[PDB]
DNA sequence: TCGACCGGTCG
DNA sequence: TCGACCGGTCG
């Protein structure tokens, strides 16, 4: 569909939402709107189990496209009582995290593979497990992966830890704060991810709004594709922005750049914590 | 006097702005509303030079208080054509570093140190004659301190680098930014100063506006304090927020946080430079 | 250009 | 809690 937007009269613009009826936006607008204010529900909450339920309406659209285009949008305009934008600065990163939890740990269960969002009062005794407590960067990690009968330190179920997740919805930040602790972590054989949405567009005046992200090309490598393809500082990246260029077939570190949807069971997320935790 | 901030939607809320007069408040307001707008003139440097001017004009306010209650107010009010609020993100650090440099070169000029902004395309030569170009992280350094006859890599006038200064209008966890590259400067022989106005209070509905900043006390520490006074991260750090708790006499670390007004000639930060390059 | 600045929020 | 999320901006 083609997306109207007004920034601030007379300012306004479009952009191409692909994959995108304008049936199905309106239905992703009908769940996600009532969440927006709803009293008790954490908006991490509501914007997590909105972007689950987006990317099961369209899943052929893409899912940074909905979270960037869609959810922001709507949130921007739609949140009361608060301020919409810094609102969103501090819902919409746990959000993330929320959603991926929401989205794998009912895949990742029958191989006994755990995700846990490292929310306020979580992390510190998830870092030291990591062996990475105390380390420069290590309050990067998000969201810590256990699996049963095995990892780091198992707790009275049995998890024990063997890996962990940088959460980014978008890229503008210091990456280079997360490569100490991550490297760390590889070292001693666990896993270290980062999973991102890769949003960033350029809006009016002379932005095109289309949502390239900041990972830039195999050919042309921004610094942050440099230290997973060049530098080899985490053990895979996931980009669910589409238009994030994907890595060569081979990498200088030989760790790669993943691109994918969100949407159904078992993907190339799934089974890369699968494969390396067999 | 007591401020009167308009936080729109007919919502007022009130801070007091101490030794600050509301004649000395509109002498600030006449010389920097001009400036928010005026064509071909940065920002950053509307900012910054506004800053040196209030501080001139209001020797005895606190300069956090200028900064925060004051500039930012007003740069949020007056902004046209642009969003505000991430205008000044964008804005406001280059004109701490802008600031930085205006007040002290001529106190520092002296003694043979100076000052330079790293702005776009001085970076890269500036790393390298400190001896820290290419490494994961070093970039995170804003204003390079240089020493007439002392120094590595002297210009064509003699000055060689000596050092650099992070400087941060608030710290955030955004300060965790430039803990590796102050590591790796320090490891390298070079001073790394943090420099902060130590900006932070919670407006309403979240506290009283009160702008007490993010630094804690020697009793009951924020982990930025930590930072500086337990792992002795950076080799010195200037708060400008007069609320800031300076270091106890000892440190764990023996790096120390002293605290001053902005306004003037020597002061503790020049007096450190001098003795630390003799 | 397009990399990286900051602060209200809210848990 | 007091930590720490993200994006429009602009040089």
């Amino acid at each position: 569909m083609r997306l109207d937007l007004d920034f601030g009269r007379g300012l306004v613009a479009h952009v191409m939402l692909d994959n995108v009826s304008e049936e199905q936006y309106q239905q992703i607008s009908d769940y996600f709107v009532p969440l927006v204010n709803k009293p008790k529900l954490k908006s991490r909450d509501a914007i997590g189990q909105a972007f689950v339920m987006a990317t099961e309406v369209c899943p052929d659209a893409n899912p940074s496209d909905l979270w960037h285009h869609v959810l922001y949008r709507i949130y921007i305009r739609e949140k009361i009582g608060t301020d919409p934008s810094q609102s969103w600065v501090r819902t919409s990163g746990e959000a993330f995290e929320v959603a991926l939890v929401e989205r794998y740990n009912p895949v990742l269960a029958r191989h006994g593979i755990r995700l846990t969002a490292l929310f306020k009062g979580q992390k510190g005794l998830a870092l030291t497990r990591m062996g990475v407590a105390d380390r420069v960067g290590s309050r990067k990690v998000d969201v810590m992966i256990e699996k049963q009968g095995g990892g780091r330190s198992p707790d009275a179920e049995g998890f024990g830890v063997v890996g962990g997740i940088h959460a980014k919805v978008s890229l503008a930040e210091r990456v280079s704060d997360d490569i100490p602790a991550s490297r760390i972590m590889m070292g001693e054989g666990l896993l270290s991810v980062l999973s991102t949405l890769d949003v960033k567009s350029f809006p009016p005046p002379h932005g095109d709004l289309v949502n390239r992200g900041e990972l830039g090309t195999p050919d042309r490598p921004s610094d942050k594709r440099n230290y997973i393809e060049g530098h080899g500082d985490f053990s895979a990246c996931f980009s669910y922005n589409l238009r994030t260029s994907p890595s060569n077939a081979t990498t200088p570190s030989g760790r790669h750049i993943y691109v994918s949807g969100f949407s159904g069971q078992d993907d190339e997320f799934t089974d890369y914590l699968v494969a390396q935790l067999a």
